[PDB]
């Protein structure tokens, strides 16, 4: 990555989880609030590991599109970074929604996760709004929220999961960078329940108890798993993390995908809104409703202390 | 308690926690709905407590006084069950507000009370609706959001938590329940963090970093430790549990307080509301805004039992 | 209890378990032998709670029924301490096979397991000869080798696992004892998990995920939760420890249950094997096989002390 | 205990530990800084527990003799409390030596006995001066610095520790208190490395290993476990606690034993110094010298909080 | 390594741990279900590890001589796989025994290793069936099961164990695998138990309490570590993994060792049962015996994932 | 590091500590038995490590400049390696006191710690005479006993602590090696303890509670963090651990630097002593006195092995 070094883009789920993200205001100090943000970030890292060196801490920080230029006019882009383009199916929409800033904050415990928030939220005053603040938990043994352990696809043990979350060469300029994309979901819980469970293994396409893969002939081809691996190697850095507020009904599932290049995100969302063939949609989808989708960029921590000078 | 073992009234503070309050539907099934989780709730906590035996989980229930009487009109009432009255003094005011249900429930790990809850839900669909969904956290070493160690007032070591948290002979019918009242406080944080830290401390009575109790000749008479330690003996069992959403600068804790009598509570809310004398209120309040306050009855296991029949 | 302490017959599941049933050979030191372990029985379980204090070891020594009158034929004898008598239904049939002396010994590491029984080995040597030795294990979230949890029913919460564990003053010489009853069952796992899951929780009676108990609407009568929890509050406290060789294709349930009255584990038994009425047989002994069965008493430490002189 | 609770004198033993011995001194403030102290007590270690769940902190706080008397001349006196005499055997001698106020403070960190520590070196400037302290840590499994468990003796498992080491209704006005007697022994370790392991077995009377207690037969009469089980079932609850300064070859171990009864202590060390019969003395004393004894007593919670008013 | 990912054979050795050896069958679905496991391999250890990310799963597989060029005739074959030739000493006998395939399981509980072990039962049904299943356990702080701690020669620190166990560019086409050779050894405990703790010092060649070396002086020539130490920083990555069934009085050790060359393990071999000279053999040999004895090779996953093709 | 393994010189902060400083003797052994512990060093750790894998045990090993001159006349001298030359300012003084081998011996356990320090002093007997050893312990959050968090100004995140702390190729001979200082520091915590929060910070140059550094118009140019942060990305690894008597009123910090190169070290020692500009002193000398200070060489792995042969 030209020797720099990646924000924690490739970690794993926390145990506990804090999104935000945040839109510029056009406070006269919006600049140089987020620039003490970004010099900072990597000390406000280092005091929480230092503290809590047991507890897993971890925050990615990322820009949108609009925000990099606002922000960074003479840092030049990243070759990918442009808004996220609503992908409209027949039936299904992966929406565009607006953010100019994302934090990521994983940890043992969620007192630390508030802990560097509370930072944020006093060095950003004024500069900032909330435009989604969303806090996620890791259930059982590594499950979303319908009931099925979810990441064992990510790349890791016979490949390096950096090798999929990081820019590299092919964009020399922001090499050790990541391209991070969320959505949040709301489920139909009622009607997920209501399928029988080898209902439910078809359109995931694991077996619920084992997490064993389908076979090839048991496995339809609108899988949920089928689907989002793209094939020919292309792979990103996936959370699917559940949030709920059961007193409500409010049942969701918060994703967050790291890579190296956009472009593969944007062809799992192709496959799964479009249908590859068209038509051809992610069965998940059936029960599960985009309501947000942005992209931010997520700097090397070389590059980021730059944006803080 | 007559032989009857109370709910767990007297426990520790959870690391993650769950606070939701209920109100009940005019639904033809409301009664038998919240009968049938009255019926089984002892055997979801014992589910939990086997599947996670390290996970210290907990779930108290308990019902206000007007849901109490619709609910079970022939069970007889607590002595002191009946609708919070509003304490208004010359400058705050502890509201009353509404509640009918109460789900008090913590673990080592969120996803554990999240699946309970998620029980909850399902069974009592239709038969209430959602007044309040807190989310609470552990904070460091026990600290309160305002940065300060709490709870260290709470009996333990000396004496026995469970007498002060669990109704006795006194009134027998009863014996082994507990009145629970709950208030949900917004802090001034940007006030709170413009006070030096020695001010804070005349706030709190205890010091900050140690949390050792100011002296008598240190501690103001409107300290927080000194006007709600009513004095003789007469205590409750507390936790303050920090809840947040920093993108938006919402700082919080939650109150809630298990007493063998609820007028320890409610003597305690007037030294703070109105003071003892007059006008002596609680300091801490000049950062706190009490917008929700309810009570509710948390039976025996036995009685619960017998309320699901 | 008549002030005598029990052994660890209300304990939970260890994480790793051995079973191992003796018989007494007629060498002239048996009895010598089995005194020397009764007479340091708890201080071999003081060595290890010393040593390894939050391992959570235990060992638990019973006693077969021939076996008691042949080693203290002044000792009296429990009231209901007689070799099981086999239970042949129409289809199935609960064997009685050997066994004389029995060790449940439980803990955190394995390692701690083995030490133990290292050293019963070198006490016993030439006293005994081995009848079944089985090595178990804590199977995720304390579910059976068949994938359900199990151990949910255990008396706990609102009931107290020592009253249904432990001869009480209806049998005043014995009290704080227990009758412990163990087979082991040999599953056919191939039929089991060609089941449908909806089947499967039909077959068990508690749903697969979640471990809620089915409603009575829905929980056929001949189910394994039905037909086993006898009722009137006649109660015991079991484990259903997987053992395997899977290269072998051998799955297996060690089921242990430990009672204040033995007439509560046959009762249970007659349910089963026999069905309540004649015919309503336990459904999961469908895919269930006993291939041992065995009556032990095991006495409190008092009574254990004494025996050893 | 008359419904007195005891200070924690049954505990087991910390991984880290401090011991401290203080005299008082002459100042006009010694009597109330030490009675802030005995009145804050249980606060302090409240805040500790309330602060640090699963750290295991405790402490404990005793009175010399002359001490009690010159603090609390109104208190009355517990029976068998007087400045500790000498015992000089014909080769051995246990020391005595001075002592006013004892702290025996534990937990799972270090860090958290000196917090509590710092905290009595405030409160008792000026009415205080250091005789002793020393810090002591666990070793491996609960070894002795000479290289075997230590502890297995301990009343635990069918016996209750409280019973032996908390004064009962022979001496009502002191129920709940204990008495604690306190040695520091230095090892001539080059001495006990080159005994070979079977003599160094009969020297402590457990096999070193897996620390079985040797046979009626093995074990020798003048055995460290042979001597101090002085029977009839009269028992302490026992530490030694290593403590070292390896650089300078000073390796020892920090004695120190809880009893309801100072008599059984006291035969305790008769049979080790003297002999019983005269000269078959203690062989570990072999390897060990006592550079310090003294007496303290323990009062319960109650009292401790009487004295504080 | 080429860029080979190896698998895991210079990890740790697990707290729980299942070795099996599996012969092949004649069916005609053999050789694709044996690729079925190959192909999805590291995707079963990708599961166990997000699912449980801190108990560290792992899995090794390997494949004996025969069955290697059986299954993969088109392949090549590493320079050294080949039957292992039996070593007859004018005493004692390394035997070479049957196994076509080998897993190796370790995890921090025994039901993780049970879970990857059952799915493979699923998936190689037919295909294969069991020659040896042996469960194995750590033993308190690594010790072998003859109470000496074993594995602290295993390079690491100042050397890379990969180095040791990896086939690098000498046979280029295998670069990322290992040549794994295990052994199961029965122990003469009796014969050793009766021997004195110095004695076993110098059958071991370091001492049993602290783990250090003997001296040169000290250290006998037929010593097990210094037979076992060929020299010249040849060296390999090896346990010695306890497994008994006590009740039986069977306790052994199931020795697994992976090797970057196999001329190493089988040099050491010759060190043991010939001895260099002839006639120094491995003086724990006089309590052990060797009763199985295969070689496997243990391919990268690059390689496995093209086997599974 | 010209493929030179380091000594665990970027190591986080154990949880408990000894550092020992011998001088050698004169005997006619001392270079033989120093040789044999450079030769067994690392088996040492690998023995810890092998027994203990989850306690972070880690030694490092260092040596005077004139000691190294002593012991290893013809393997070259690293540059830097000269005794430490006392730095007089104004006012405070950075003394240069006697040391000929260090040890630093971290671990989660202080019985680990022990046991090292033990087969040490055995190693060494008759070679060495202690200069000082002392006991440290992490204290709550990572905080130096002054209450506020050290060590967050460490490299790590964005940096590799390892380019800080170890020789590269500017003294080839000696790459993978490293200098240490150490100085004990005397703390006045009576006049640090009445110094308001908000000075202290001012002293510190970071927030006592959240470990923000303060902003550069707040901090103090004569604080700790301003004067030790030498610039120009040239950093050391630092410790600061606290240790202390707190019966005689002691408090301490025992300073250890691991650095590339002692001159960055010795320029933080002149900005903190002397002051730059002159007079621009640290202002947390004002409560900290230095009463001793050693400069050691941390050698390579494979150097430290020649070292030994
Ligand atoms: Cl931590
Ligand atoms: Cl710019
Ligand atoms: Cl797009
Ligand atoms: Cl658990
Ligand atoms: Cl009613
Ligand atoms: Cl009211
Ligand atoms: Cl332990
Ligand atoms: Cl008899
Ligand atoms: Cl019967
Ligand atoms: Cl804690
Ligand atoms: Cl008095
Ligand atoms: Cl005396
Ligand atoms: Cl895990
Ligand atoms: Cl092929
Ligand atoms: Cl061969
Ligand atoms: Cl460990
Ligand atoms: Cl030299
Ligand atoms: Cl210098
Ligand atoms: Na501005
Ligand atoms: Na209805
Ligand atoms: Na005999
Ligand atoms: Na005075
Ligand atoms: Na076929
Ligand atoms: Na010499």
């Amino acid at each position: 990555f030209g020797g720099h070094i990646p924000q924690d883009v490739a970690g794993k789920q926390g145990e506990n989880v804090i999104f935000i993200v945040y839109n510029l205001t056009d406070s006269p100090d919006t600049v140089d609030k987020v620039k003490d943000v970004c010099a900072n970030f990597s000390a406000m890292i280092r005091s929480m590991r230092n503290r809590f060196p047991d507890m897993q801490f971890s925050c990615t920080m990322g820009f949108g599109a609009d925000a990099w230029t606002r922000l960074f006019p003479d840092k030049g882009k990243p070759k990918e970074l442009s808004t996220f383009s609503e992908i409209k199916g027949e039936k299904y929409t992966a929406v565009s929604t607006p953010g100019d800033l994302l934090f990521h904050i994983r940890a043992k415990q969620m007192g630390l996760c508030f802990e560097f928030a509370s930072i944020l939220d006093e060095k950003l005053k004024g500069a900032v709004v909330s435009v989604d603040e969303t806090h996620g938990f890791r259930y059982m043994d590594g499950k979303a929220i319908i009931g099925f352990v979810d990441g064992t696809e990510n790349p890791a043990v016979d490949e390096n999961p950096y090798h999929f979350a990081v820019i590299g060469e092919e964009d020399a300029d922001f090499a050790g960078g990541s391209y991070v994309f969320v959505q949040k979901y709301i489920h139909d819980m009622v009607a997920w329940n209501a399928l029988p469970v080898e209902q439910q293994e078809k359109v995931i396409g694991r077996h619920k108890f084992n997490d064993v893969e389908l076979s090839d002939e048991e496995k339809p081809g609108n899988a949920h798993n089928a689907v989002t691996n793209i094939g020919d190697d292309l792979k990103i850095v996936r959370a699917n993390m559940p949030f709920a507020n059961t007193s409500k009904g409010e049942y969701g599932t918060y994703f967050i995908g790291y890579a190296s290049t956009f472009s593969t995100t944007r062809r799992m969302l192709e496959n799964m809104f479009i249908g590859s063939p068209a038509g051809n949609t992610d069965r998940l989808l059936d029960f599960s409703t985009a309501i947000t989708g942005t992209l931010f960029f997520v700097p090397s921590y070389d590059l980021l202390g730059e944006l803080g000078e």
